[PDB]
């Protein structure tokens, strides 16, 4: 089917009609008659209680609460499906399936199926002509035939689409002259925006969940039972356990900031290296915008650097509570 081919990110509030391929996320699956039971022991999430109708944003963690990844996790045959960073898919998989000797699962990569986004202005009413149902607030999964559509609010509405080669051709050429096209880094540029994280390689094995705050995203059952790194996970949650936090920062720079990189803070005539980015974008309108974790009680008025540049950044205000 192929890569679309790159062309500059927009801010969510000027997005045309967008239609994007998703080459830098992958899908992983877990069937059999232990699924739930197995995924109960090694994320976050209750998976117990899921709906079919559900997807929500899960850690995989270790035994020591540091997140290999955070995961998108849906219902999918007997089991579940879930799409995370291609650049940890391999080794989260490796990790999950250390403890699957003897389960009922069969736990594997699915390269087969093609991940889709579909953004921007008008973006229901343009799908609405292509599918018998779309999903939304009230049915945030909906599946036709081979396809699977994840219903997004934030930052505005978008859709994932999980589908086959020939419904992605469809598509493509049903949208084409009136979608623009893109590729990962528009659906990157979203989940910045929108303060959803992104764990690429370099930050793999680095955070607790809650540095991150994935507790404020509906990832973390602090009721559920059992399952690696919850002691860890649960200590995050004491008064002033975890001083980390995602934010949202833009500004300008000359270069984007990699995933595991630092910033710089001003203080005086000082710059001091603080934070770990996990994901940076550059936008047509020329701002980049940074994901960035750090101390969770940084001054709003805080100025930010990528590493020795002319320019600065600034915190743009979470667009969810922490409290
Ligand atoms: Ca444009
Ligand atoms: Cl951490």
């Amino acid at each position: 089917f192929t890569p679309f081919p790159p062309r500059q990110p927009t801010a969510s509030a000027r997005l045309p009609l967008t239609l994007m391929t998703l080459d830098d996320w992958a899908l992983a699956t877990i069937t059999g008659a232990d699924s739930e039971k197995y995924m109960q022991g090694q994320v976050t999430a209750d998976v117990s209680q899921m709906a079919e109708d559900q997807h929500l944003l899960a850690a995989h963690c270790d035994a020591k609460g540091k997140m290999w990844s955070n995961l998108r996790l849906f219902r999918d045959g007997d089991g579940f499906a879930w799409i995370e960073r291609r650049s940890v898919r391999e080794p989260q998989l490796t990790e999950l399936k250390k403890y699957a000797v003897f389960s009922k699962v069969t736990i594997a990569p699915d390269d087969e199926r093609v991940l889709l986004g579909v953004a921007g202005f008008q973006a229901r009413a343009a799908l609405a002509n292509l599918f018998s149902e779309l999903p939304s607030k009230e049915k945030q999964v909906v599946k036709e035939g081979a396809t699977t559509l994840l219903w997004f609010e934030h930052p505005a509405e978008r859709f994932l689409i999980v589908t086959d080669e020939a419904t992605a051709n469809m598509l493509t050429d049903k949208l084409r002259g009136e979608a623009e096209l893109n590729n990962s880094q528009q659906w990157l540029a979203l989940n910045i925006e929108a303060g959803f994280p992104v764990i690429d390689a370099a930050n793999s094995g680095q955070f607790i969940p809650q540095a991150t705050n994935l507790q404020a995203l509906g990832g973390i059952s602090f009721k559920k039972g059992c399952y690696t790194g919850q002691e860890m996970v649960a200590r995050a949650k004491f008064r002033g356990a975890n001083k980390r936090a995602l934010w949202l920062l833009a500004g300008s720079a000359s270069r984007l900031p990699e995933a595991g990189e630092d910033l710089e803070l001003k203080m005086g005539e000082n710059w001091r290296r603080t934070g770990t980015v996990l994901a940076a974008v550059k936008l047509e309108d020329g701002q980049v915008v940074v994901q960035v974790v750090m101390n969770n009680d940084m001054e709003p008025d805080s100025i930010f650097r990528v590493r020795d540049d002319a320019n600065t950044l600034h915190i743009e205000p979470l667009p969810y509570s922490l409290e």
